[PDB]
């Protein structure tokens, strides 16, 4: 026992002598736009509340009446006694939102793409993906007997050459496994061109659309219906800890017998607690409300976007282009970025910087998000922050 | 493309006509010991719900006030702004309810074990585990670079002579993965000998007690207390989806670096949403309740099983011995566990039978689970129920 923490503790030493001691930052209020940080009351552009759900009033009045409607926990896997009449509704509702014959519930989209390629594909198979796809997704691959093969970011390019290469091999079933956003560019991914792909080497199409399923699209319904490729995305992962609403769960969505494979065969739906019935049934109403409020929230993410881009590009601030609520301040330096995030909360502001092994070496940045509720005022003390800090720094 | 529907569903109608599809009933009701499976209310004997504070009043209550507290989603992991003053508070509380010295929060047990293993070892270690170990750890321990054994279950036995086996190659670390519990047994581990080896061996100790952490032992504190090998377990999973609530949640607790190590290279920890906030500070109350219910519950549970056991071996029913909320009644062949589960649904009792691959060929079983919140007159029903069914089917 003493022996591994006399490599533990070395090892922590030598994090925290190289900058890396991940130390948590305790949040003391709901998450909103404005939240305490400690005692200090800040700006947040920090957190996946890409709609701002994650204290709505409508879904928070829910959840206190959902959860006394179908109490607390359910102290079972889906198969034997943790399947209810939500669950179900719920799977139905998501397929319908985005367009699916069915969808399977996970307590995550970490565990839903975990679950999904070892039941799916086996050794005779093969997995394509992107180099930037999640760790999720990285996990659930490692955790196949299939082929994988791995293309460069966006390379249509270092894809079809992976395509012959696993096509040369003899693969029965191709996957094309990638996230619909790059959360680190912003950069969202070509469907297009990959689907275009996917047809030539008779491939299924894979997307995690977690950094855009709620928000992306002229229905907020993601990638697919941003790329106009609707229909030929084969399956589809997504959280819910995210832009809806923001506690936790995860799906898969596509074709009935991908799905019902999944259910009768995906080792973590099948050994796992079921979701929440407090979370399951809000989730419910912030499915109502992406039809009620998500024109307006999502119009209001486009235009904070615009409008934050223009007073950073004023600035003389350089950011990845894009037209996303991620947006990537590059400051190419690791000192930089940690020193400005560092600044910038002193300012009111709450931003975090990533760094190598995060990013590349020399490609350091500050990933700032916008939300639906981020008002003008706040995004002025916050470019207006970034201009203090930001040659006060020497950074513009 | 629509040829992988066809080999989906050239083999969904190969476990359809074979009896292994599954098939999930939709429970139209909050977890109690009288739910109604559908339409229809019957008595629940197949749920994790222990304790019964599943559809508890004064957790539901504070299910209420703490979602409008907390709001309902962070929207982010932990590091960023995920963690909230009740994340730290929760696992403080874990810690002191438990022996050990810190606590990391996973959105499951199933998280929880899934980043424990190659996060803390190697290619140059070796985790040794029972053949019934739960999948959250065979999968933990499938992305781990580790040596892997795997000896008989419960055996003493077999097990040391894979920790022999182990250094016959040469393995610096050396972990001892188990259940605390058997969930198709009921059966206690043998942590007091399994610790022993260790010491004589110099191996750790890791232990999986979802199935005890909350009902066994004098003060529910699992079965490091129950075995009276207190202070002598370093790894500590559970989850809160069984006795402590049966939402969600899950945990890994135990020495200082390690779980320190875990917050800083858990990949799940560092790549998945924060446990809802609804959920954390409501777990907060349920150990509170621990302090003041706690006993009575155990208590209830304790005559509720013995009066079942010695019920059923009335009508002659054989058991597996045990001193546990899971009483497994052995059944033999597959079509008599299945008959039986559903004459029973319809004589009002919901069980569910289970057969291999679950459990051995030739060896089927009921697995019957006792709860606190079950009355003498529903086991009287039950019991009742068992009899009528075990004659008519020719079983006893
Ligand atoms: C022993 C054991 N460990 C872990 C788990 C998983 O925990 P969770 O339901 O929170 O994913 C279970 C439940 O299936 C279990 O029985
Ligand atoms: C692409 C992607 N996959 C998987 C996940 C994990 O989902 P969850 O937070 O529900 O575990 C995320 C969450 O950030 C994600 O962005």
């Amino acid at each position: 026992m003493q022996e591994i923490l006399s490599q533990l503790n070395k090892e922590i030493e030598g994090l925290k002598k190289a900058g890396l001691y991940k130390s948590e930052r305790i949040i003391t209020s709901p998450q909103n736009a404005e939240i305490k940080v400690g005692e200090k009351e800040v700006l947040n552009f920090c957190a996946n509340n890409y709609l701002g759900l994650a204290d709505h009033p409508a879904l928070i009045k829910t959840a206190q009446t959902v959860v006394e409607q179908y109490g607390f926990g359910m102290a079972s896997v889906r198969f034997i006694c943790g399947t209810q009449t939500i669950h179900k509704e719920l799977e139905k509702d998501i397929s319908e939102f985005l367009g699916t014959d069915d969808t399977i519930l996970y307590s995550s989209c970490f565990d839903a793409n975990g679950g999904l390629f070892e039941t799916l594909l086996g050794p005779e198979d093969a997995i394509i993906s992107d180099e930037l796809n999640h760790a999720s997704i990285i996990d659930g691959i490692r955790l196949c007997k299939a082929q994988r093969y791995r293309y460069k970011n966006n390379a249509m390019g270092d894809l079809e050459a992976k395509l012959k290469e696993a096509d040369e091999k003899g693969a029965r079933f191709k996957l094309i496994a990638t996230d619909g956003v790059f959360s680190m560019d912003g950069i969202i991914a070509d469907l297009k061109s990959i689907c275009d792909l996917a047809d030539k080497y008779n491939a299924l199409v894979m997307v995690d659309d977690s950094h855009a399923v709620g928000f992306i699209g002229e229905n907020g319904r993601g990638t697919p219906e941003y790329c106009g490729v609707a229909d030929r995305v084969d399956i589809l992962t997504g959280t819910l800890g995210k832009a809806l609403g923001g506690a936790s769960g995860g799906y898969t969505s596509g074709h009935k017998e991908i799905i019902e494979w999944l259910r009768n065969r995906s080792r973590p739906y099948l050994f796992s607690n079921t979701v929440a019935p407090v979370i399951v049934a809000t989730s419910l109403k912030v499915l109502e409300l992406l039809k009620t409020e998500g024109p307006q929230l999502r119009k209001q993410l486009q235009e904070n976007s615009r409008y934050f881009r223009a007073g950073m590009e004023k600035l003389g601030f350089q950011l990845v282009p894009g037209n996303h609520p991620i947006i990537p301040v590059m400051l190419g330096d690791a000192q930089l970025a940690t020193n400005m995030a560092d600044h910038l909360l002193q300012e009111g502001i709450y931003v975090v910087g990533f760094s190598y092994p995060v990013v590349p070496m020399g490609k350091a940045r500050i990933r700032v998000q916008m939300s639906a509720v981020h008002t003008q005022q706040q995004l002025d003390r916050a470019i207006e922050a970034f201009g203090q800090v930001g040659k006060k720094l020497g950074a513009i």
